[PDB]
């Protein structure tokens, strides 16, 4: 029965138009059940979120359907759903592109993750460590994506290094390998979650509080900082724990020292452009963390409330970038007459930011924000909580629990960013129906979206690590069922622990009654 | 006294910092002798004016200062700006942008192009006509700067080809050249008027309308066109015959035929995927006139009234480019199981429209809005008003002849789209306390700050035609004053003639009340 093979793989080949042709059809008695807006509204938001999973079309063009969908429809008029798309969690999100751009035009981040790979050691678990604390520090500013695929040549020239009875020797050699490799990912995506523009789900769930909540505001970066980092940095430990003992064991080290130190020097001096990047980021974070960290008073309450937030912070430090001189300056330029009169090359022009700005993730977080303000104006919010009415008895620790679990083994077939779009709606809803804070439930599934660690579609460095050819999926399905596991377990820790003195999710607020 | 132009070089090379540094110390009288609300915004908007002419930053990252500026000063919080960054007319600029690189992925735009020279002819006039015709027709979809850019290398091969007593010939061969090489940018300039995506300006006007007359609608894409494009053929044809006379002499010819028919035959046999997007590009202009053209119903009316726009018409179309597929379809490959099974490609992937869309234009029509909004909100509009007063006495026509002619010697000197943006809220006030109608004054500037024809700063076409060196300035400042004038005549003719039956401009509209 060859035949039936080969119509499976024609039909797998031309997956995306069929996916994208039939997904409509199927999701038309949708429109028909419900009642007729909130009914519309759940055929587009099943719609964006059958493409987003099946890739029918890129995760941008799948982001611009409700500018579409929503005026044919009568959802929202054209005027309203196009603005949600540069909600200040957009500008907030492209500052700290801009922001990591200018890192990774001067060879900051590479300079920082080769120090701490020298700080750390050249052991084997010392190893992992220093890999796995490098990219989920460069993950918490620079994209997990980048990060990787950044970290992995490193990685790849340390072990080429270091390995440049024997069954034993070899299988040592090869477990090693497979840990280095797969430490990377999982610290790229445990570190996005640490800042709120370490990853994009973050930045989810920020914009679509002011659609869902618009009078929440005890969610910024410092909040989210001091709730996330303790988090991170547990979740990073465990999860070095679990790869060395799985895979690490817990003149081959002279040889990798070699190879580090060389690539070090390879960088050069310390240049003037990199001292003032560096000092610009120094600047951005703390005052990005110091604004309204809500434990202490902040520098926005020297200004008007209710005006600044950390877009305009962001921006305004990411606009020193684009005329700051990347050249140490001098007075004496101006005495020496017989001085060359080049004009100076500034820290980060625009035509580089441009070509380094990922535009398509703004446009899916875009996407997402619009989607919320659809579903929230068409009154399908009110049907969902309505629909969820069985589920009101469930204690909210579990109720957290089964979220978190739910959102991290969904997670893992999607892109995060899809993910969290999709599901916090009916997070934010269940909170409602639930008596409890809507943070409560939003948050964990927040972080828990980027809980990817079992398969390479998972998240796009899963992928990057995948194309190495040294992982097995079966390797990276046994070490990501526990990391998902330790990562749901610490989540709701931190959720019932701390997160309720940072956000005061112990009583229900009053914008959200 | 060579120390006095040692230090004059010294500081033109520095021209960019000093500009942004000593410009806000220049402006802070405006703070104090105005209101304060008034005062902070004109602070705003004179700042972003300097930096915009001065080009101290880059022009996007200028349009991000209202994002600064606003909130600290009071103005508006970040909540409200940022979003006034996407507008739909924002999302209307970037669907021509992908359509416009989707035309240039698959060369239809050089197809187009060769095939309109060859129809045209040969024969020195008929040569400039051609490629007037041809950039302009063009700059309708593509922008000024990529329309010059492409046809510019095609106009040197033909000149060269044409070229490959003696001071008379000598002479004759000189003026060609640069007739040749100055028909191409004003052209381009000529033909961005004539739909609302040919240009960035009519984006600002469509946009900052929104602002000052939220209940205006009237001004669309196909209103746009019916009145623009009679007025863009009547400039053309005013232009070449212009630049034929000052220029053009008002087997050389078969070396010219046969470089252009080298040209389009080196482009191969139409492709289905230049089919397929000559094909969406015709389906996008038809429905995007359609929609509500105000003279005939449009396919608009059968849809909720308010809802749909020319943004969301715009985007459902360029969706079709990401997934209609770039090679013929065939019913025979589901039968045919030896066939490979390769994914096919989409006429347009998001890579190649991420790198070639301009998002520094899309944030500075951003940037443009979000001024316009807090021009509004701070109450500087009716400030401006106020001012205005002596004014007010001034006929309407000779109100229309004054205002454009300013904007065309301002736009002279200074980015079109910068200087409508700066000038459009003072000829909305102007037109407020003129009793007359607001478009009567808001569209002979926007179309008159595209009347840019002296100077290479004037227009980034300009500077392109510059940079081949057969052109002096003095040549272009010639032909630019009488370009100019017939344009400045030309205006004011469509604006007090057929202007006023398209836009109901007879009477003064219940929104600008
Ligand atoms: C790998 C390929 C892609 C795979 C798919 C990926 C995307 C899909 C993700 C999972 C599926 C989505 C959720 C389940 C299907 C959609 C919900 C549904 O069936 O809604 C309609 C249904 C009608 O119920 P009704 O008959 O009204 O109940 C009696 C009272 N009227 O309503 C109900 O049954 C009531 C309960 C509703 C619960 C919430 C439904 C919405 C959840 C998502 C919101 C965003
Ligand atoms: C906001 C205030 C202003 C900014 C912060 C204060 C000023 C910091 C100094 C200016 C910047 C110096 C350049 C930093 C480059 C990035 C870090 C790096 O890789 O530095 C390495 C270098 C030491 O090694 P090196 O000398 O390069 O090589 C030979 C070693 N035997 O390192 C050095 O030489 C100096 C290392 C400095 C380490 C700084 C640690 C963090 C300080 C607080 C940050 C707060 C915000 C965190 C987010
Ligand atoms: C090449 C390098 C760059 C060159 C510069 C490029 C950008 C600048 C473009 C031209 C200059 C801008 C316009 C003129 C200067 C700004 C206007 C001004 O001076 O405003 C303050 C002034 C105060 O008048 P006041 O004392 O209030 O009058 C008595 C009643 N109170 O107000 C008045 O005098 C009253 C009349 C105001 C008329 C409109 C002013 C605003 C026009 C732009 C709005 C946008
Ligand atoms: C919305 C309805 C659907 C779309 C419009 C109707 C279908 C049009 C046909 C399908 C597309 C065909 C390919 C067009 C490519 C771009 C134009 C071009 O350069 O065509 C040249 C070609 C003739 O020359 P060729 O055969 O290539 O070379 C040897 C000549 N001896 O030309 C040809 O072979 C055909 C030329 C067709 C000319 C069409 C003119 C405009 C039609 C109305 C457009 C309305 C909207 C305008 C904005
Ligand atoms: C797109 C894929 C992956 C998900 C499944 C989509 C389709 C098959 C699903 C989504 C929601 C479903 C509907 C949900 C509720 C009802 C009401 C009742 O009359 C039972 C059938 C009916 C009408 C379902 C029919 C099947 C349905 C339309
Ligand atoms: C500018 C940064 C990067 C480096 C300089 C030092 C930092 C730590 C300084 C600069 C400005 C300072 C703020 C200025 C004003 C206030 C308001 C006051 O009621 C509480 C302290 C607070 C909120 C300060 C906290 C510390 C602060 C943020
Ligand atoms: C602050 C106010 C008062 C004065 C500002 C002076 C600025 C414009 C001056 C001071 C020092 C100068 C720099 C000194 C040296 C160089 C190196 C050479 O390649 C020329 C450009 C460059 C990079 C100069 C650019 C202009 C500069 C930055
Ligand atoms: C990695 C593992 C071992 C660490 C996390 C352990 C988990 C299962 C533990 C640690 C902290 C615990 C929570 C601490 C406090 C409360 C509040 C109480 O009124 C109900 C139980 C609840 C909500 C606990 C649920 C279980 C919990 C989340
Ligand atoms: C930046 C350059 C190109 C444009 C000129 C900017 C400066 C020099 C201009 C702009 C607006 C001007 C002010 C406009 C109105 C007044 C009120 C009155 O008391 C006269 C002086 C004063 C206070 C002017 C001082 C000079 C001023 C601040
Ligand atoms: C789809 C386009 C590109 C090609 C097909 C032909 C075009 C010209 C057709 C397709 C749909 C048509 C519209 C459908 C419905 C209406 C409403 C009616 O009260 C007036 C005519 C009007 C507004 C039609 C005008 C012509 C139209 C726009
Ligand atoms: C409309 C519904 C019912 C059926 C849709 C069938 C689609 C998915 C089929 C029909 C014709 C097919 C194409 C036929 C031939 C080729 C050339 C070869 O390189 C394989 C891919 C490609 C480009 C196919 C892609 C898939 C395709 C477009
Ligand atoms: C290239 C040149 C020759 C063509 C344009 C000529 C200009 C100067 C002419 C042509 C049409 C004319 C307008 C026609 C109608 C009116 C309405 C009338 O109540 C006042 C004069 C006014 C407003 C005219 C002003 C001058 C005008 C704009
Ligand atoms: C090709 C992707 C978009 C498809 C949109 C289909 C919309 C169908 C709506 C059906 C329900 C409303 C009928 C009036
Ligand atoms: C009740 C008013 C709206 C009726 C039509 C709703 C469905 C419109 C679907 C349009 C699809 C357009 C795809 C490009
Ligand atoms: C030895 C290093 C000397 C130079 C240190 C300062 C580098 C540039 C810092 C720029 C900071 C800008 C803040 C707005
Ligand atoms: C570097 C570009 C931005 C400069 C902004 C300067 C703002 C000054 C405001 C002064 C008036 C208000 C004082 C309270
Ligand atoms: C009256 C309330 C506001 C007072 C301050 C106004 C001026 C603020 C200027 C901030 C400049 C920031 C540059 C990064
Ligand atoms: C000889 C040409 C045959 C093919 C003509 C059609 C080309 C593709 C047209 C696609 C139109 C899509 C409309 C949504
Ligand atoms: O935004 C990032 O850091 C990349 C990871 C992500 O969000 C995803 O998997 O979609
Ligand atoms: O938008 C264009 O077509 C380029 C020309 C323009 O707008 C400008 O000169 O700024
Ligand atoms: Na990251
Ligand atoms: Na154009």
């Amino acid at each position: 029965m060859a035949a039936l093979a080969a119509a499976a793989k024609k039909v797998w080949s031309a997956r995306r138009l069929l996916v994208l042709l039939f997904t409509p059809l199927a999701l038309l008695p949708v429109v028909f059940a419900l009642p007729p807006k909130e009914g519309r509204c759940l055929f587009v938001i099943l719609l964006m979120a059958v493409y987003w999973c099946t890739e029918a079309l890129p995760l941008s063009v799948t982001a611009l359907l409700p500018i579409v969908l929503f005026p044919f429809m009568g959802i929202l008029p054209s005027n309203k759903v196009c603005p949600q798309y540069f909600l200040d969690t957009n500008f907030l999100f492209l500052s700290g592109l801009i922001m990591a751009s200018a890192i990774e035009e001067w060879n900051l981040h590479r300079r920082i993750a080769l120090k701490i790979l020298m700080l750390v050691g050249v052991q084997p678990a010392r190893l992992i460590l220093g890999m796995m604390v490098t990219t989920s520090f460069l993950s918490m500013w620079l994209s997990n994506t980048a990060s990787t695929a950044m970290m992995l040549p490193i990685a790849n020239a340390i072990l080429k290094s270091l390995f440049g009875d024997s069954r034993k020797e070899d299988e040592y050699r090869r477990n090693i390998w497979k840990g280095f490799l797969i430490s990377i990912p999982y610290s790229a995506s445990i570190g996005g979650t640490a800042t709120l523009t370490g990853t994009a789900p973050n930045l989810i769930l920020l914009g679509q509080l002011k659609s869902f909540f618009p009078q929440c505001d005890v969610v910024n970066f410092g909040s989210w900082f001091i709730f996330a980092f303790p988090l991170m940095l547990l979740f990073l430990l465990a999860g070095w724990l679990w790869i060395s003992f799985l895979y690490g064991g817990l003149n081959a080290e002279d040889r990798a020292r070699a190879v580090i130190r060389e690539e070090y020097q390879n960088l050069g001096p310390i240049k003037f452009a990199e001292q003032a990047v560096f000092i610009l980021f120094c600047m951005f974070a703390i005052l990005l963390f110091t604004r309204d960290p809500k434990f202490i008073p902040g520098w926005a309450s020297l200004f008007n409330p209710g005006f600044l937030s950390d877009a305009v912070t962001g921006v305004a430090i990411v606009t020193i970038l684009f005329f700051f001189p990347s050249q140490r300056p001098s007075l004496k330029w101006w005495f020496d007459f017989k001085a060359p009169n080049t004009e100076t090359e500034p820290l980060l022009t625009w035509k580089k930011a441009q070509e380094t700005v990922p535009w398509n993730i703004i446009l899916l977080l875009g996407g997402g924000f619009a989607m919320a303000k659809g579903c929230e104006e068409s009154g399908l919010s009110v049907w969902i909580g309505g629909q969820l009415h069985p589920l009101e008895n469930v204690p909210p620790a579990l109720a957290v629990l089964l979220i978190t679990v739910v959102i991290a083994f969904f997670t893992e077939f999607a892109s995060n960013t899809a993910t969290i779009i999709i599901f916090l709606p009916v997070l934010a809803e269940l909170a409602i129906r639930l008596r409890v804070h809507p943070l409560y439930l939003m948050i964990p599934g927040t972080v828990g979206c980027s809980f990817a660690f079992m398969l390479p579609v998972s998240t796009p460095p899963n992928s990057i690590a995948f194309a190495s050819g040294h992982l097995l999926v079966k390797d990276m399905v046994r070490t990501g069922l526990l990391m998902n596991l330790m990562g749901v377990l610490l989540l709701s820790l931190a959720m019932n622990t701390w997160a309720q003195t940072i956000f005061q999710l112990g009583t229900f607020p009053d914008w959200a009654d």
